[PDB]
């Protein structure tokens, strides 16, 4: 297991434009295209992202390319965020992946809003952090995924992704 395989499990793979859990146009492996309600707007974002006229469909190679860029960007973003970097730096590699997973899903600003939980993680109070992480819109709206990510923070193991 690693961050790519983890997010591949959590995000799935679809080669046509689809709506994510929040209703937003997305493609590939959880590549958000736009929050616009316009499918044409989403198609324009897609073409811009891929570099050709796609008409809403991409290949697996193209999906994986956007995914690599998205993971890279998530990580590099954490390292540039003054609130996130110290927490990330304090973690082991497995828990680092859990934090990247959250950023991938909700963005740096979203994750910065978990300051109560982030402080507990930095302190290595794993059970307490796990309890606090579940007190969130995130957990309520995507409970199965949140549970997997929280288990990863709690245990520092890949147990929640083993049979998946
Ligand atoms: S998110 C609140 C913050 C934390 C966690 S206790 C820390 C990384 C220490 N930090 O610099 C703050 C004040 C942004
Ligand atoms: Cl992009
Ligand atoms: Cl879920």
């Amino acid at each position: 297991m690693n961050i790519f395989e983890m997010l591949r499990i959590d995000e799935g793979l679809r080669l046509k434009i689809y709506k994510d859990t929040e209703g937003y146009y997305t493609i590939g492996i959880g590549h958000l295209l736009t929050k616009s309600p316009s499918l044409n707007a989403a198609k324009s974002e897609l073409d811009k992202a891929i570099g050709r006229n796609t008409n809403g469909v991409i290949t697996k190679d193209e999906a994986e390319k956007l995914f690599n860029q998205d993971v890279d960007a998530a990580v590099r973003g954490i390292l540039r965020n003054a609130k996130l970097k110290p927490v990330y730096d304090s973690l082991d590699a497995v828990r680092r992946a859990a934090l990247i997973n959250m950023v991938f899903q909700m963005g740096e600003t979203g994750v910065a809003g978990f300051c109560n939980s982030l402080c507990m993680l930095q302190q290595k109070r794993w059970d307490e952090a796990a309890v606090n992480l579940a007190k969130s819109r995130w957990y309520n709206q995507t409970p199965n995924r949140a549970k997997r990510v929280i288990t990863t923070f709690r245990t520092g193991t890949w147990d929640a992704y083993k049979n998946l």
